C-alpha cells in the first residue's frame, strides 16, 4: 500500500474486497474497499465524491475516494461489527426490545437524513449496518448503488441476498424510490424481533412468492398499478394475507403497527423515515449499551 498498512481482510463485499487498514500517517484505522473493472465511469467517481459531504451520526463516514493507478478505493470510518454478526451472537437470548428500538430509531434517523438529501441506499441488509460499543448503529454503503445503477451481482461468483428487496424492485420497476429502503429496514426490524429472516427467498420468484404468502398477493385495491408492473404475471397464485400477530410474535401492537406501515405494498403508502420517527412505538425509546464481544 502506497500509504496504507493492511491489517486484515475484513471480507469480500458486493463491490469488491474489503480490508481493515491503518493509515501509516494519521495512524487511523479504516475500512478500505477496493472497487471492481477496466474503465471505471468518471460519472461514478463524481457522484461518489459527493457522498463524502454526507455527515450524520448514523451514516458510516466516507473518508476518501481514491482514483489512482486507474483503480477505485473507498476509505470508510471503521466499526468493529455488523448487525448480522450481532444478531447471530444474540440468537439464543434475542436482542432486548429496548436495543432493537434504539437501533431502529437510529437507522430511521440515518435514512431520514439520506432521503432528505436525495440519497437512496437500495441494498440495506444486516451486513450493511455497523455497530459500536457506544450503542450506535450506522448505515454503510449509501449512494453506492445509484452511482453504479445495478451491476446484478457482486463481482466474483457470490449469491446475492434478495431477502430485503422491496416488491416493486422484484416486479421489475425501473425507478426506485426512498420507499425501497423503508421496506428493507422493515424486514430487518422483523428479523431482530423474531430472530429469523422474514422473507428468506432462494430466487427472485421464491422471494416474491414468500412475500405474497405472508402479506397476500397484491391487487389493484391495495396497490394501484401493480398489474401493470414489468414483471407482473396474471398467473401469479393468489394467496390470502396473514395477520401480523402471526408474523412477528410476540411484538406488541405499537411495533406491529409501525412494521405494517413499513411493509405496505404500494411504495406511496409506505411510511417515510421522517413519519416513522414520530410513531408511538418510539415514545419510550432510549439508547442502551449493547453487550459486544470483539
Ligand atoms: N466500515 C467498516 O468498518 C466496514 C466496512 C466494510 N466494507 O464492506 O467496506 C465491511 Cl465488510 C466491514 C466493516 N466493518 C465491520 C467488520 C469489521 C471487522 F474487522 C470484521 F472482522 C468484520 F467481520 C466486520
Amino acid at each position: 500500500m502506497e500509504n496504507f498498512q493492511k491489517v486484515e481482510k475484513i471480507g469480500e463485499g458486493t463491490y469488491g474486497v474489503v480490508y481493515k487498514a491503518r493509515n501509516k500517517l494519521t495512524g487511523e484505522v479504516v475500512a478500505l474497499k477496493k472497487i471492481r473493472t477496466e474503465g471505471v465511469p468518471s460519472t461514478a467517481i463524481r457522484e461518489i465524491s459527493l457522498l463524502k459531504e454526507l455527515n450524520h451520526p448514523n451514516i458510516v463516514k466516507l473518508l476518501d475516494v481514491i482514483h489512482t493507478e486507474n483503480k477505485l478505493y473507498l476509505v470508510f470510518e471503521f466499526l468493529h461489527q455488523d448487525l448480522k454478526k450481532f444478531m447471530d451472537a444474540s440468537a439464543l437470548t434475542g436482542i432486548p426490545l429496548p436495543l432493537i428500538k434504539s437501533y431502529l430509531f437510529q437507522l430511521l434517523q440515518g435514512l431520514a437524513f439520506c432521503h432528505s438529501h436525495r440519497v437512496l441506499h437500495r441494498d440495506l441488509k444486516p451486513q450493511n449496518l455497523l455497530i459500536n460499543t457506544e450503542g450506535a448503529i450506522k448505515l454503510a454503503d449509501f449512494g453506492l448503488a445509484r452511482a453504479f445503477g445495478v451491476p446484478v451481482r457482486t463481482y466474483t461468483h457470490e449469491v446475492v441476498t434478495l431477502w430485503y428487496r422491496a416488491p416493486e424492485i422484484l416486479l421489475g420497476c425501473k425507478y426506485y424510490s426512498t420507499a425501497v429502503d423503508i421496506w428493507s429496514l422493515g424486514c430487518i426490524f422483523a428479523e431482530m424481533v423474531t430472530r429469523r429472516a422474514l422473507f428468506p427467498g432462494d430466487s427472485e420468484i421464491d422471494q416474491l412468492f414468500r412475500i405474497f404468502r405472508t402479506l397476500g398477493t397484491p391487487d389493484e385495491v391495495v396497490w394501484p398499478g401493480v398489474t401493470s408492473m414489468p414483471d407482473y404475471k396474471p398467473s401469479f397464485p393468489k394467496w390470502a394475507r396473514q395477520d401480523f400477530s402471526k408474523v412477528v410474535p410476540p411484538l406488541d401492537e405499537d411495533g406491529r403497527s409501525l412494521l405494517s406501515q413499513m411493509l405496505h405494498y404500494d411504495p406511496n403508502k409506505r411510511i417515510s423515515a421522517k413519519a416513522a420517527l414520530a410513531h408511538p412505538f418510539f415514545q419510550d425509546v432510549t439508547k442502551p449499551v449493547p453487550h459486544l464481544r470483539l
